């Protein structure tokens, strides 16, 4: 599923990402835009043998089980396929663990490179939330 901007924004707000650990909804929409281009099926291989899955590109080394990542811990207790669902519930619940893991949104390398310190409020413009 490719989400529209305000479509994703509404869903992320319903699941409680707005101001979660002090990060405005715009940070989360911006992160999704550049991690996944709002495509819930986005997958990207990393060179440690791990893969990033879904709307928020959640990593298979610590967070979900894809059954093919060496030294994998599945801290979100879900298969990585569940993070490619058209609904974002699992991806949000798991992202709440990751943002609480001692680096805030710095865990998202597209967020860090393209969102952090920017006018993130722009990402919820025209959304009726």
């Amino acid at each position: 599923k490719v989400f529209g901007r305000c479509e994703l924004a509404a869903a992320m707000k319903r699941h409680g990402l707005d101001n979660y650990r002090g990060y405005s909804l715009g940070n989360w929409v911006c992160a999704a835009k550049f991690e996944s281009n709002f495509n819930t099926q986005a997958t990207n291989r990393n060179t440690d043998g791990s893969t990033d899955y879904g709307i928020l590109q959640i990593n298979s080394r610590w967070w979900c089980n894809d059954g093919r990542t060496p030294g994998s811990r599945n801290l979100c207790n879900i298969p990585c396929s569940a993070l490619l669902s058209s609904d974002i519930t699992a991806s949000v619940n798991c992202a709440k663990k990751i943002v609480s893991d001692g680096n805030g949104m710095n865990a998202w390398v597209a967020w860090r490179n393209r969102c952090k310190g920017t006018d993130v409020q722009a990402w919820i413009r025209g959304c009726r939330l």
